[PDB]
């Protein structure tokens, strides 16, 4: 357990359309992904890491003393389409996740795709918060941005916390209809086994603070232990495309162990096993996104979880959501064919 075996996690945003999921990261990354998208909606899946140094800044002001103990090294974070025609990709990012934020808007409660986003939750035992959002859409919320929220909420008109009361109240009551119990996230006194609800706008910045301390809770207090240190290694080919100057690349959520420039890699084709060697080993600028097409930084190796790009010959054929395996030192080329393609 050396802390040069420490693991990023993953993390998924899920939620209906339009509540706020592409925003309230544009909000962390100081990006505007939203702004470009066709139609404003997000159409495929998006990685962004977030190493952890940023993830300090970003929550000092609910953690000035500094007691809060950060242990992850990381977390890459996963954006997914709410609309109805990808549920596929919703899917794959709960697949891939290892926490998840479930993005609801204060103003509208639980909507279609939250129901179909608690239901990958439930199955797959997803620890999870759920961010409150759009709170600047109270009447009368007056804003300091990029505050906690409890701060904020202190300083609002009695109007505007009445108004929050009650909504909190209807949310509270829908998801208890929905077989979950849930908490404001400091009322909660059950962080194993009750909802922490953590009210933001990707507007203000209001309460991100909180949803991102809460979510390194997720990874260091829910998850797993032993996914906080890099085991064996696990990759998902997440799309295929042609990249000027790179030819036919693979985009991957690499969810465990290590990828090197070089690897021989094999993975599943449409006309059957694919091998060859990594030729460039890619990622985004940290806290941009995999989805954007934009220049490169190339690297000698990449460690779990992150989302990569890969350059290598003889990727045509690859199947997106294949699996993808490294041939080591005891391992015959031939039989991790084989194994792939089971
Ligand atoms: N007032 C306010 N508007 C918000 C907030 N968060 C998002 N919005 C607005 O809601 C709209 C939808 O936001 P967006 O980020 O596209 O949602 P999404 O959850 O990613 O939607 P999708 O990709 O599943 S279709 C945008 O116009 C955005 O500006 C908020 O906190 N406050
Ligand atoms: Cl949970
Ligand atoms: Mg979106």
């Amino acid at each position: 357990m050396n802390k040069d075996n420490l693991r990023s996690p993953i993390c998924c945003i899920l939620g209906h359309v339009a509540t706020g999921k592409t925003k309230l990261l544009d909000k962390i990354r100081q990006t505007n992904v939203q702004e470009g998208e066709a139609g404003g909606i997000t159409q495929q899946i998006g990685a962004t890491y977030f190493p952890v140094e940023a993830i300090k800044q970003k929550t000092a002001v609910v953690n000035k003393d500094g007691k809060f103990e950060f242990k992850v090294p990381g977390l890459l974070i996963i954006d997914t389409p709410g609309h109805e025609s990808f549920s596929n990709l919703r899917s794959r990012g709960s697949s891939l996740c290892n926490i998840a934020i479930l993005v609801v808007d204060i103003m509208h409660g639980l909507e279609p795709q939250t129901i179909e986003s608690l239901r990958l939750l439930r199955e797959r035992k997803t620890p999870f918060v759920v961010a409150l959002n759009k709170i600047d859409r109270l009447y009368g919320w007056k804003k300091i941005e990029n505050n906690g929220f409890r701060e904020s909420f202190a300083l609002q008109n009695k109007a505007v916390q009445n108004e929050f009361r009650n909504r909190l109240d209807q949310v509270k009551l829908q998801f208890a209809e929905q077989g979950f119990n849930s908490e404001l996230f400091y009322e909660n006194k059950n962080f194993a086994r009750y909802v922490s609800l953590v009210p933001t706008s990707a507007h203000t910045g209001e309460g991100i603070p909180d949803m991102l301390k809460l979510i390194v809770q997720l990874c260091q207090e829910r998850m797993a232990s032993s996914l906080m240190y890099l085991s064996e290694l696990q990759a998902t080919v997440l799309e295929v495309k042609a990249i000027e100057g790179f030819g036919v690349t693979i985009d991957v959520i690499l969810s465990n162990g290590i990828l090197r420039e070089g690897d021989r890699i094999v993975l599943c084709g449409l006309e059957g096993p694919i091998k060859t060697n990594i030729r460039a080993l890619l990622t985004p600028a940290p806290m941009r996104e995999l989805r954007i097409k934009g220049q490169y930084i190339h690297h000698k190796e990449v460690k779990a979880a992150q989302g990569v790009k890969i350059s290598a010959p003889g990727l045509e054929g690859a199947i997106a959501g294949s699996r993808l395996l490294v041939v080591g030192p005891d391992d015959d080329e031939e039989e991790l064919e084989e194994e792939v393609e089971s």
